[PDB]
């Protein structure tokens, strides 16, 4: 599960270290699995 997020909406509202997920916050790459 990841531990830092925040609101976006879209990517370039994210780093390229996540990815802005559909629930409008950001979503590390390996969420499906921690």
């Amino acid at each position: 599960c990841p531990k830092i997020l925040k609101k976006c909406r879209r990517d370039s509202d994210c780093p390229g270290a996540c990815i802005c997920r559909g629930n409008g916050y950001c979503g590390s790459g390996s969420d499906g699995g921690v």
